[PDB]
């Protein structure tokens, strides 16, 4: 069911991944979030980046309207973009998420990653060679902005996202902290396994969220092809065989058993409703060694663009 975080509210240990790439019509937002409460999610994570928080609002709005659920059986994540760390910034940015979902408040407002770019509307501001602009800004005074938009009401929650471990230390060493980010929600996987970010994750009591857990969407912009595609790795698929699940459910089984909450995104009906079957079945500790046999170290978003900059979380 759900975690307690650090400033007690509860998380659904499942969530929906809702961005599609912009081949895929704005409308089916819409469509595959009413589908995912109807299979049985709970959790709900969108972002200012995937231009889709009226779609997925409305589905939420659609199913409150339709007596499905209540607004305080959803948990909703938005995330501040990174043209909008400056603290000035913050809450105009999470005042606009609300506008578009048409919600009083999210569940839980991230800081999407930790790499600031220029301040602006243009999503990855560009130069003349076409060098995306990098920003320099003190992530400690957006999360202080972070702060006065949970005393206001407008995030049940805060957290961050794309944080390492020194990223997180900055935050909870901050001279007058208020409140500890709750999560840090990170590329996480059988060949990302984040372990060392996990153990130091569990000692903060701030809880890491997987995200690319059935190993991305292999977006081209970002995803080298050689890459081995997870859902195809053989340990995985002898797990799916041994249990009768897929190599999704064990990829998913794999990080509730470690205490992380897993996303998975789908726009496909079938794949909605399988993904919720990962309650239904338990790996062994044997299993768990197999799957932590797997990590080598590769994170799928992998891009020129991403490691040159300064703030780039990892090394
Ligand atoms: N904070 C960040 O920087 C960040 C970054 C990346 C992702 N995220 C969040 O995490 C979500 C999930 O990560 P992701 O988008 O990278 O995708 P993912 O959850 O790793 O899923 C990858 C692919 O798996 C497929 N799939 C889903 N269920 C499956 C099943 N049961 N069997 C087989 N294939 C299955 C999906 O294709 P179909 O749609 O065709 O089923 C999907 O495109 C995102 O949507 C977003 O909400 C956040
Ligand atoms: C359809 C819109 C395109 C989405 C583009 N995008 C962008 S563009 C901004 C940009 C471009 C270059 C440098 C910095 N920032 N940055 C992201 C950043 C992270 C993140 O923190 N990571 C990734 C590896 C290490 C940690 C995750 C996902 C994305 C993403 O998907």
């Amino acid at each position: 069911q759900c975690v307690k975080l650090n400033d007690g509210h509860f998380m659904p240990v499942l969530g929906f991944g809702t961005y599609a790439p912009p081949e895929v019509p704005r409308s089916k937002a819409l469509e595959v979030t009413k589908l995912a409460i109807e299979a049985g999610f709970r959790h709900i994570d969108s972002a200012h980046l995937y231009n889709n928080e009226e779609q997925v609002g409305l589905a939420i709005r659609s199913k409150i309207a339709d007596g499905s659920v209540k607004r305080e059986d959803i948990f909703y994540t938005s995330k501040l973009w990174s043209t909008f760390h400056r603290p000035e910034l913050v809450r105009p940015a999470l005042e606009n998420s609300l506008k578009k979902a048409q919600l009083d408040y999210v569940d839980l407002y991230l800081i999407h990653s930790p790499m600031s770019l220029k301040p602006g509307e243009e999503l990855s501001p560009t130069d003349e060679n076409g060098k995306v602009i990098f920003d320099i800004v003190d992530l400690c005074t957006t999360w202080e902005a972070m702060e006065k938009c949970k005393d206001a009401g407008l995030a049940k929650s805060i957290g961050v996202s794309n944080f390492n471990r020194r990223q997180l230390e900055m935050i909870l060493n901050k001279p007058g902290l208020k409140y500890k980010p709750v999560c840090n929600q990170v590329e996480c996987h059988p060949y990302f396994n984040r372990s060392k970010l996990l153990d130091f994750c569990k000692s903060k009591d701030i809880v890491l969220v997987a995200y690319s857990a059935l190993g991305s969407q292999r977006d081209k912009r970002w995803v080298d092809p050689n890459s081995p595609v997870l859902l195809e790795d053989p340990v995985l698929c002898a797990l799916a065989k041994k249990h009768k699940r897929t190599p999704a459910l064990i990829a998913l089984r794999y990080q509730l058993q470690r205490g992380v909450v897993v996303l998975a995104k789908s726009y496909n009906e079938q794949r909605i409703r399988q993904n919720v079957q990962v309650f239904e079945f338990q790996l062994t500790a044997e299993d768990m060694k197999a799957i932590d046999g797997l990590d080598r170290n590769l994170h799928y978003f992998n891009s020129d663009s991403f490691a040159s900059h300064p703030n780039y979380p990892y090394s």
